[PDB]
């Protein structure tokens, strides 16, 4: 279309797909979730916080996603960064889908106003019984949808599916997000690599050998450019848009590494795959890891094609 | 304690000064510019570009701050990242104050939609020529006002005068700056190191005794953390609110630091030394540096005092 | 219970009701209109028509709906009051939906910043031929869904169906219509009249008893309220919310009436009915009148039940 | 070039050199306004609706009372919603009085029709320790007046010795700017505006006057009416289009509704400064000595000819 919105763009697919309407509507609530927090994350109200008549934002992003996916009802079981146990949805508001979520990823540093994200990975149900933790424990393999809204210089939902990935800037003037990219791809090779090397002393050493390989090129070639926000959606979202390779591995403190799997990593590794990108663990793919725990973590490497091979022909050396 | 605006501390410190009013009427030209610019980076009406009715970014920054500043009735001279030489102002606009400006600082990677900034530092002209690019020439150390407008997860504006450093958050609701942050002051030392480690290779050896020192610390403590937004004003602006350091070092391509001297080291300078912070070349304080060029560039260290005076000592062991 | 959201409830009514979505897609994409043509209404981005950076409303809304409507994908032929003739849609983008709209009722006055509207009625194409202005003269009791915006304090949508009068509040924070007002229904008696009575010299004698009825009351009881604002959906609205009666009758200039049949008073006669109120031409119902032209203009007496009755009564006196 | 409002009122405290309190007060109440007019167009609207899970007119009061008391400008403040006038504290007391109807018309808000902020600021001319008395002034001795009306757009209209000028809200940026400069009113419109339903308790002379403009006796087009019963969007429909609007005696109100402190006065002088009339019937609105904040008082205003034309059946009735 002319003026394709995320409205138009998930109605299409979806009447393409012959289905009853409740992904569509799921993913209209999370859209409108998603305005509601980058509204409150841009600081709309800070006026009467400050006395302007006179006389949180992880949790109000949080109450958000819930309340829009609980009212939307296509969802059973939800599972967020907040909650410790998987949420069951109430049976008069029960549909068929899963959703796992981080509703404000990189809060860590919100206070220095760096970007932050929410990121969202949507599974059918296996079961057909009861909702239980267990629908939430898929593989990446089985994800529906998935994607991340990034709260930058501006806005934008990316929704990644079988169908390819789908950049839309939400417009506040307005208040639709307005597809601007379509069937995303990544390079195939970058110029850019992003870890926490003040982990440096901590790390693997095929993990050591890969970044001195890009600070000291072995092929005579240009050494790689460092960017490492300390959000996972900018990062990420930087690695969709300019190519290159994003690391955040197991060291030694901390054998899994840091990043969710279920909220955090699988959802990545879709977008990524979708786009011709890899998301590895070292061992396997992230997709493909079986989950035992919602909250489990996992180590990852994604980004550009070429990148992650390089990566992997240093990880296979030193194992 | 009552509420302050960015507006309203203006006219307040300019009615204290009993002056012109070219200053206080510059900073409002300045607020409103940034909350233009704010709108336009936050894409209000890309939905017209995409067939809403039927019926630029970094350029249009440039045209709203320089339009802005001219209608002021305040500026003389001129100087952006964008135009190679001076704008000296029209006579009948013409007022004493030079602003040295980056209308969108990070914005070469914007594509990704990386947090950008709009950096300023204000001096007066202190000749009696005719207006010429020789009136910007002047050192950190002659800096009236400076500061910066952060386009982050949201958008505040920073504003670093001898009265100190004031915060304020842009609340697009009403599209006023609320002032959240009084008299900031930075940590004495930080657990954060900022720069583009990619160059390595071609680093100075006193940088690479540094990182190794916060990478690998020999005093049983507890090592940096890593952080590099690519972009100056989040990354200054992060080592303001956590303490830290951000260096953007010489190396083998760009040997005096790729940071420009008079629209980006010297306004972020001014704010970390006014909140109680430093800011080194490696030889001499920022401020202290005698501008030859205006486009000239210049290595930045800054930050914490006590993680700029650490490298400093390294530095002090790899020279003569 | 939960909050609901336009987008939500038009996406669910037509799920319940196994359709293919072409409603569900038009009332979305007039939606959409709807929140563009309140932005600018609300003059949004007209600093830069006055030179922030150096260098039509009723019209614009019409260019706004029209192509948001024709790239539904569930339209085929389009009324408006800015269109001398109706638009026939190009066949790759055509649907089965008519619609009949007033872009922005009111704009007239706009340069007082009156309250002004979109008003909109959606009928059935019944005819299996060539879209044409025939598909367009259909009565308004045949109307599937019909509904106004109000752009005055602030912006609400109305969106009458046979599930009922439901109104939803455009929230500019975050570009959302919140369901606030559920099956609304009109007071059976108000205490408000609304007509212009410049036209005293020229009323029927049908009008000059009724309203000495409302200042002069034979029932001993209060005189009614006046209240006019010179802007349809504004005194329509305020007519649903705190009842009474609108008025725009037949006087000797415009003889059978002002306000427009397809786009005016069919749209409001369908919001007025399926909330409990009645509208008449006084001879008939509005919704009864079968249109011969989409641009013919119609006599208007609506609201609530017993004004309405009591008007007719007094109608029925000086009849033939 | 481009004018904001935020300009324009240090510029002319610049050429007045003066102390900047008066600059500090206006630039306090624009930003109080674009406040109103967020709340007005329910911003935030969703969350009270459960949007997370989950007292206009008064949250106007609030920020009006906050962000002038903090302005360092004013020592006595009268609202339509305080029953007594506000003695600012000393530690901030300043030089000017201010009457004000936060949010005026907002007992018809349901319908959401046009609603408004009117104000008038005064020079303290008394010695003595601030009270009620310093705000008892005439309309003569205002230093500026005028009203925020939140329609199909929102504009801070400022009436001062300069003349009267007009500003609009662009919600992208906050920013009022310009968009009409020293306006001025027609000598006689075509619009008449009054609650004829109060029709069986008039004057003698309103009714005359009224049937006079319905039913013409120069033959010539009638009159038409518009009453949207907010008085902000009523008198700037008077302003830009012309004409007359009238709140008169009646009955049930003897001395009228509207208030002279904060409806009557600010209106009064923004039409005198745009060449325009404003009477109570037997003296001129800004030439009546007041002895009470919530005084009320009638109010004919409109375009200079058509005030005259009440005026002479005024007298004739006399
Ligand atoms: C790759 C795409 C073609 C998958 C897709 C996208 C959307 N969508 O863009 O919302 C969908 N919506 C719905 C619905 O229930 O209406 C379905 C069918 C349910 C299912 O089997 O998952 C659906 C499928
Ligand atoms: C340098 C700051 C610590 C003090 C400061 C702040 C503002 N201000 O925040 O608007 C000022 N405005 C104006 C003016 O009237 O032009 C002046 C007078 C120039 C001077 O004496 O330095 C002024 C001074
Ligand atoms: C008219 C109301 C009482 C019910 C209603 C409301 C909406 N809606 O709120 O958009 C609808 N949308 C669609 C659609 O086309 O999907 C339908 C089915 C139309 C049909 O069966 O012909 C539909 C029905
Ligand atoms: C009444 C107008 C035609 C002139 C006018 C307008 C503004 N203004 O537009 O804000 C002013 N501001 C200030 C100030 O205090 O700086 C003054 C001077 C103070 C005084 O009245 O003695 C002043 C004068
Ligand atoms: O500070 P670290 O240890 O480098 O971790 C950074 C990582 O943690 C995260 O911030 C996630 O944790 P939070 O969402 O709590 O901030 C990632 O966005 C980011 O990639
Ligand atoms: O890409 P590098 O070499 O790390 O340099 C980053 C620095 O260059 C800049 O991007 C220069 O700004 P521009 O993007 O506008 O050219 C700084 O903002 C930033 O600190
Ligand atoms: O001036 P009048 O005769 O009272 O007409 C008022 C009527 O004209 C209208 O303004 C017509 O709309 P327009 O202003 O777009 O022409 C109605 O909204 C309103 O009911
Ligand atoms: O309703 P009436 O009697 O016609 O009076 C309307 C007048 O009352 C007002 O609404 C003021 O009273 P409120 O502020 O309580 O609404 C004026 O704006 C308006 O001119």
């Amino acid at each position: 279309t002319d003026v394709n919105t995320l409205t138009r763009f998930v109605m299409e697919e979806g009447r393409k797909a012959r289905g009853t309407g409740e992904l569509t509507q799921l993913l209209n609530s999370l859209c409108t979730a998603v305005k509601a927090i980058s509204s409150a994350v841009r600081k709309a109200g800070i006026a009467h916080l400050y006395g302007i008549a006179g006389s949180k934002l992880d949790v109000l992003s949080n109450d958000l996603v819930m309340n829009m996916l609980k009212s939307s009802f296509a969802t059973c079981v939800l599972v967020s960064e907040e909650d410790k146990h998987a949420i069951i949805v109430e049976p008069e508001k029960r549909g068929k889908y899963v959703v796992c979520f981080d509703p404000l990823d990189g809060s860590s540093n919100i206070d220095c106003l760096v970007s932050v994200g929410t990121i969202f990975g949507i599974y059918r149900k296996k079961s057909t019984d009861e909702p239980s933790e267990k629908d939430a424990l898929q593989p990446g393999r089985n994800l529906v949808a998935a994607g991340y809204a990034l709260y930058g210089s501006a806005t934008m939902l990316v929704l990644a599916m079988d169908c390819g990935v789908n950049c839309f800037m939400l417009d506040p003037a307005i208040g639709e997000f307005i597809l601007v990219d379509k069937d995303v791809k990544i390079k195939k090779k970058g110029k850019i690599y992003s870890l926490n090397e003040g982990y440096a002393r901590d790390f693997d050493p095929a993990v050591t050998e890969y970044i001195q390989r890009k600070k000291f090129p072995p092929d005579n070639s240009a050494p790689y450019g460092a960017r490492y926000v300390g959000s996972m959606v900018a990062d990420v979202h930087r690695t969709l848009v300019y190519g290159g390779i994003f690391l955040y591995p197991a060291n030694k403190k901390s054998p899994n590494g840091k990043l969710r799997l279920l909220y955090e990593c699988n959802p990545m590794a879709y977008v990524m795959e979708k786009a011709g990108g890899m998301a590895t663990t070292g061992k396997e793919a992230v997709l493909d890891v079986i989950p035992t725990d919602i909250h489990q973590r996992a180590p990852v490497i994604l980004g550009s094609p070429d990148d992650v091979l390089e990566f992997l022909k240093v990880y296979e050396k030193h194992s």
